[PDB]
């Protein structure tokens, strides 16, 4: 099953994304195929998918900076019935909004189908051009056709699964413990991160002993990307991945704090340092405590 | 011995507290004597009192607000010699700068000596009007003299006695652990933490699921108290008393993120409700952890 959490979803025949049409949020926006750039927030094209109770593999699709979902029109099983994004709820009972996704005959991509008509997304005769126009199409779940077949890139990870690289890695202390606050994360580009903090006005900022110490500076960093989160995209139930970290030199004798993040494969942590902005896999402290 | 700390500093004779004129940064600028009001931040009348190593009884007083150090004009013993801020450092050997502060005959007020001269700071005739000449003078340390005693009325905690008022606290989950960050912490009134909250804009944040939830209510607050820190006071060495605290209900089954700061006395803590700027004895959980 696909699990809970955010997806850039790319064709499988051609490399476009499905894109919210200038993000907007007008009911009747047209989703469509477009080009996308790898290791980006790509902004139209960040879908939240929020598993249905009960209702095997379906889901809705909330797109992550306009709030609104992903909707076959009228919920028509005529082919080339339009996709677009249009206003609803994250458990709504409209089928017109509620899409079994489950993996294609590749194994690997997946088929989009509408709960309502049975008809599926279809990225209309494989156009590869920006703006191309997606639909609902006949199909069935087994048969090869690219137009109808979507990687579903995650882009998030679970609160487990930030945990679980936390503790893979080399520089925790004994006496660590971990403080989990929200469920589930959108995991930054590196690009995208430095860009929080220059944003934040953090590389400005001295230290100094007590008022604008180590601390300061972390807490900040978390406080501005909770921020950057909140002013930047739409939709809720989701949280941006920035941790802090305390730790401890191993002589014992000094304490740091400090942020962290995670590797594009989401499978390790990333210090950062948020008095110069470098990134380091070994900051010469182990974490006692964290917070994220 | 008095302790290292930040102190607001109070005629015994009249109710004139030592004040940094104008709270200006200039060489030679006027300490005089002046009217407060209590529960509030007297801006230019807080003075951070540095022990300096294996001289007993012996500091550095620098103005909170400016920076710079109570200064005995040209280290001068005649009576009269003016008493100024002046450019410095926390452990000078200077001794102009460097002031013996004991107790005097009645036990609860201190005298101030300069180390250099010998001379202690008068409130000249015990003048009560705002802008009173403030000088060195000849003196005894066991006279009752009102003019040279001074009530040292403590405004910060160091991080052993927050850690005290926390502990005291009846609604501490059996599992709590607190992280502490800083070693000594100026106590806000209520009135100035509120100012803070408001002008931080979290009083029109609107909270949403996991983006701008309770944890990121409760870090902004705080990292909002630490930006005050640093563009408010001039001086280093200190830090502004702000928790966090996340906790969990009697029934364990939720969890919430809020804030905390100290009672007037500084023996207690009591809670801030970052969605609602209120104040709570008792805010319906139980902290399992804190970081301050
Ligand atoms: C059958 C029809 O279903 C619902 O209307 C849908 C639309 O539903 C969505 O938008 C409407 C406002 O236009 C409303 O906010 C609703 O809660 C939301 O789910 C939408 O799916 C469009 C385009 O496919 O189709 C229908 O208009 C319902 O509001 C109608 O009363 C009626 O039951
Ligand atoms: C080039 C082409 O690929 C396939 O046709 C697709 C369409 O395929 C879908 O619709 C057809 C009926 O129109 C049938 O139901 C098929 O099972 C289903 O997947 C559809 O993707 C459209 C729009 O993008 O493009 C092509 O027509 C294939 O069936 C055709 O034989 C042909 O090889
Ligand atoms: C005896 C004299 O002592 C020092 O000068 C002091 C002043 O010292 C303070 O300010 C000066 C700059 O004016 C400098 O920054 C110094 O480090 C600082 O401690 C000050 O206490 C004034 C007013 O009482 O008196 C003397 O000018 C030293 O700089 C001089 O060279 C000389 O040793
Ligand atoms: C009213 C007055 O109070 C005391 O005199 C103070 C001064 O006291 C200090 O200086 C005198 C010498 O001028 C002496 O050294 C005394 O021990 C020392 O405390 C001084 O505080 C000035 C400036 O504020 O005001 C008064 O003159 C007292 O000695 C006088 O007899 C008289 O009762
Ligand atoms: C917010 C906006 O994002 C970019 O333009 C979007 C555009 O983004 C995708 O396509 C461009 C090329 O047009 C690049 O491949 C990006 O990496 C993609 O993410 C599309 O989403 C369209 C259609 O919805 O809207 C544009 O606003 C960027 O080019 C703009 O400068 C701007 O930052
Ligand atoms: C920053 C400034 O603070 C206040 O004026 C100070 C003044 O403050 C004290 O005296 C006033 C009465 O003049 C009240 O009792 C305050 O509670 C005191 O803290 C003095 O410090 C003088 C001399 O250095 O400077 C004034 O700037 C306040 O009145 C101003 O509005 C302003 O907020
Ligand atoms: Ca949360
Ligand atoms: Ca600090
Ligand atoms: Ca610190
Ligand atoms: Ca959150
Ligand atoms: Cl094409
Ligand atoms: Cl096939
Ligand atoms: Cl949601
Ligand atoms: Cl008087
Ligand atoms: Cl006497
Ligand atoms: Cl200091
Ligand atoms: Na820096
Ligand atoms: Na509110």
């Amino acid at each position: 099953s696909l699990r809970r959490g955010i997806y850039h979803i790319e064709n499988a025949g051609v490399p476009s994304a499905i894109d919210l049409k200038d993000g907007s949020s007008s009911d009747g926006t047209p989703i469509v195929g477009w080009q996308f750039t790898p290791d980006t927030i790509n902004w139209h094209q960040l879908w939240l998918a929020e598993p249905i109770p009960n209702v095997a593999d379906t889901f809705t699709l909330c797109n992550l900076f306009s709030g609104t979902y992903m909707d076959l029109y009228n919920g028509s099983s005529e082919a080339g019935t339009a996709v677009n994004g249009w206003q609803g709820t994250a458990f709504t009972t409209n089928p017109h909004q509620l899409w079994t996704i489950k993996k294609s005959s590749d194994g690997t991509s997946y088929k989009i189908q509408n709960y309502g008509s049975k008809t599926f997304v279809d990225l209309v005769n494989g156009d590869s051009s920006d703006g191309a126009k997606i639909a609902g199409w006949t199909g069935t779940w087994d048969e090869g056709n690219p137009h109808q077949k979507w990687y579903f890139n995650r882009m998030s990870v679970s609160s487990a699964e930030a945990q679980a690289a936390i503790a893979r890695n080399p520089h925790i202390h004994g006496t660590y413990r971990g403080y989990i606050l929200d469920g589930e994360y959108l995991v930054l580009p590196n690009a995208t991160f430095t860009q929080i903090w220059k944003d934040s006005g953090l590389p400005g900022s001295k230290w100094r002993e007590q008022i604008y110490d180590c601390d300061d500076f972390a807490i900040a960093m978390k406080a501005a990307v909770g921020k950057w989160g909140a002013d930047s995209w739409k939709a809720n139930g989701f949280a941006i991945f920035c941790g802090v970290m305390l730790g401890v030199n191993k002589a014992g004798d000094a304490a740091h704090a400090y942020n962290f993040t995670l590797t594009k494969d989401h499978a390790d942590i990333v210090f950062f340092e948020p008095q110069n902005g470098g990134y380091l896999n070994d900051i010469g402290y182990d974490s006692y405590m964290a917070f994220y």
